[PDB]
């Protein structure tokens, strides 16, 4: 659930490194 959906949790975009 990262941005405006929000929906879900897993997408790693923000989990660099």
């Amino acid at each position: 659930k990262w941005y405006f959906r929000v929906y879900y949790r897993g997408i790693y975009y923000r989990r660099y490194r």
